[PDB]
């Protein structure tokens, strides 16, 4: 297991524009296109992102290319953020993937807002961090995914993803 495999499980793979859990146009492996309710806007983006006039469908290789970029951008965002960098630096590699996962799903700004959870993580109070992380809109809206990510932070193992 690794961050790519982890996120592939959590986000799935769809080759045509679809709506994510929040109702937002997305494609490939969780690549958010826009928060706009306009499909045309989403199609625009798709074309910009892939570099060609697509008509809302992409190939698997194209989906994987956006995913590679997206994982890299999440790591990049954590590293540039004053609130997240120290947390990321303090973690082991399995927990680092859990944080990248959160940032991919909600964005740098979003995760940096998790102040208290972040502090418990940096303190390495795993059980407490896990309880705290669950007290969130994130957990309530995507509880199965959240539980997976939280278990990863709690244990430092991939047990939540094995068998998937
Ligand atoms: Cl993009
Ligand atoms: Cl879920
Ligand atoms: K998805």
């Amino acid at each position: 297991m690794n961050i790519f495999e982890m996120l592939r499980i959590d986000e799935g793979l769809r080759l045509k524009i679809y709506k994510d859990t929040e109702g937002y146009y997305t494609i490939g492996i969780g690549h958010l296109l826009t928060k706009s309710p306009s499909l045309n806007a989403a199609k625009s983006e798709l074309d910009k992102a892939i570099g060609r006039n697509t008509n809302g469908v992409i190939t698997k290789d194209e989906a994987e290319k956006l995913f590679n970029q997206d994982v890299d951008a999440a790591v990049r965002g954590i590293l540039r953020n004053a609130k997240l960098k120290p947390i990321y630096d303090s973690l082991d590699a399995v927990r680092r993937a859990a944080l990248i996962n959160m940032v991919f799903q909600m964005g740098e700004t979003g995760v940096a807002g998790f102040t208290n959870s972040l502090r418990m993580l940096q303190q390495k109070r795993w059980d407490e961090a896990a309880v705290n992380l669950a007290k969130s809109r994130w957990y309530n809206q995507t509880p199965n995914r959240a539980k997976r990510v939280i278990t990863t932070f709690r244990t430092g193992t991939w047990d939540a993803y094995k068998n998937l």
